[PDB]
């Protein structure tokens, strides 16, 4: 069946959108484009190897107990920002314990538990989102009122918290910081006699996930010993959200029909998670690779296994690719097979290696700096809700771009405005902080440890990628950094208590 089917009329914008300050934001101007690609029929047939791994599975889930959250908490859950509801409250309602709020949830609960079969109305917007030179389209945001997202915490929010990480172990990416995650990657690749590893990524994932799909991952959940309420308002929510329905745009006309995953429902990442690593496990059995090792985050996938030659590898990695296309899932771009581990990129990040203080070398998650270098750009001229720029500074502090280039121009333009006390709104892990400049050295020390105050003597390809970068986006190349960075250093040194203690640890490196 179609992922989609669209009326004619157009997903409009609910706000003033920007395309421009190159760098450019994708608009609702592009969503036809969008509407385009994502728009096909699925065929699957499932085999053995899909059915063997699906019982491993559910036997895992069948060890979890997972409660109903209260109404009350499932309000205290929900991220102050997220979209107004239709019926007269919004995010800060809800969270306030509004009983206007309360009423309208209690409400589309009982209805939950007393309809399973109603489609339930969704919005399709498009995604603004900044990217870097073509263009690509919006990606479409697809999301039910507030009263609805409220019940799929109160009936799904302690599985999705619980359940992925019992069935898929050590392959759930999302349990993993940044460290964390490179030092299962490691420790798997140097677990390997002669490793080979992967990256896959699907082809417009969301519209590949089928009905069946996601009544598999249905059947999943409900093999946690869950509460009767729970079990209905599952069902009900899987039969009436998530297998599809009415899709309405900003200006309430109907757009379409959705028979494939929304991307804005509590399930989305553990649902595309679970169904990747169920499709992704299988076609390793199909492919027969050998000491095969996962790691999933939404449909982003490495495998690493043991290589059986390069002949050997490049066949097995087209039988893995045909088995991933009968059950649904072709890929954007064909995998290869790496016998380097720096060269995996998956969830556009890859692992490199750096030196302490000691000269102990230490593995660390880096990426291209091409998009968040555009990202900040646009965010020293607007201005946004996420502060991608402060969100890269502190996942990606131990890396050369964010210490040299991002943590410099930023610290740079906060002394110049004297806006270094003044906390900001960050976007980071799915949830939103108020966060102090001040406060960034014990936030990356948490995260990442004192090494990310001292890491030296990075490798020359990552040293030459980041090079490339400056001189492709026009920005001062690396010795610009290291001068203005003493500037900046000496700046936060002579202000003294924690600006200095800023200057002492985030820019330890420029100093001679
Ligand atoms: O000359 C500088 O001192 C400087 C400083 C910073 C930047 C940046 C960003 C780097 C990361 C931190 C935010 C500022 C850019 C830039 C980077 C990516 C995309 C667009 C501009 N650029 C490039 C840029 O703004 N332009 C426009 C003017 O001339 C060449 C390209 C920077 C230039
Ligand atoms: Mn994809
Ligand atoms: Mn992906």
């Amino acid at each position: 069946s179609m992922s989609y089917t669209w009326t004619g009329a157009l997903i409009t914008p609910c706000a003033a959108e920007e395309s421009k300050l190159m760098v450019y934001a994708t608009t609702s101007r592009s969503a036809g484009l969008r509407q385009k690609k994502v728009t096909f029929d699925r065929l699957q047939v499932l085999d053995d190897h899909y059915r063997d791994v699906l019982k491993e599975m559910k036997a895992k889930a069948s060890t979890v107990k997972a409660k109903l959250l209260s109404v009350e908490e499932a309000c205290k859950l929900t991220p102050p920002h997220s979209a107004k509801s239709k019926f007269g409250y919004g995010a800060k309602d809800v969270r306030n314990l509004s009983s206007k709020a309360v009423n309208h949830i209690h409400s589309v609960w009982k209805d939950l538990l007393e309809d399973t079969v109603t489609p339930i109305d969704t919005t399709i917007m498009a995604k603004n989102e900044v990217f870097c030179v073509g263009r690509k389209p919006a990606r479409l945001i697809v999301f039910p009122d507030l009263g609805v997202r409220v019940c799929e915490k109160m009936a799904l929010y302690d599985v999705v918290s619980t359940l992925p990480q019992v069935v898929m172990g050590s392959s759930y990416g999302f349990q993993y910081s940044p460290g964390q995650r490179v030092e299962f990657l490691v420790n798997t690749w140097k677990s390997k006699k002669n490793p080979m590893g992967f990256s896959y990524d699907t082809r417009c994932f969301d519209s590949t996930v089928t009905e069946n799909d996601i009544r598999v991952e249905e059947s999943i959940y409900q093999c946690c010993d869950l509460a009767p309420e729970a079990r209905q308002a599952i069902k009900s929510l899987t039969e009436r959200l998530y297998i599809g329905g009415p899709l309405t745009n900003s200006k309430g006309q109907n757009c379409g029909y959705r028979r494939c995953r929304a991307s804005g429902v509590l399930t989305t990442s553990c649902g595309n998670t679970l169904t990747c690593y169920l499709k992704a496990s299988a076609a390793c059995r199909a492919a027969k690779l050998q000491d095969c090792t996962m790691l999933v985050n939404g449909d982003d996938l490495v495998v690493i296994c043991e290589s059986a030659g390069t002949q050997e590898d490049a066949a097995s990695l087209r039988v893995f690719t045909e088995a991933m296309t009968r059950y649904s899932a072709p890929p954007g771009d064909p995998p290869q097979p790496e016998y380097d581990l720096e060269l995996i990129t998956s969830c556009s990040s890859n692992v490199s290696v750096a030196h302490d203080a000691s000269g102990k070398r230490v593995y660390y998650l880096t990426r291209d700096p091409t998009t968040p270098l555009a990202r900040a750009a646009w965010e020293t001229a607007r201005h946004t809700p996420v502060n991608s720029w402060l969100g890269n500074i502190i996942m990606y502090a131990p890396t050369l771009w964010a210490r040299m280039i991002l943590m410099t121009h930023f610290f740079s333009i906060l002394l110049a405005q004297e806006q270094l006390e003044k906390a900001l709104d960050c976007q980071i892990y799915g949830a939103c902080y108020s966060i102090e400049p001040l406060d960034l050295p014990q936030i990356i020390e948490r995260l990442h440890g004192l090494s990310a105050f001292s890491l030296h003597s990075y490798s020359p390809g990552e040293i030459n990628r980041v090079a490339s970068c400056l001189r492709k986006l026009g920005v001062p190349p690396l010795r610009v950094w290291r001068h203005r960075a003493r500037s900046v250093r000496a700046r936060l040194l002579s202000q003294g208590g924690r600006a200095a203690t800023c200057g002492k640890y985030l820019f330890n490196w420029a100093v001679k």
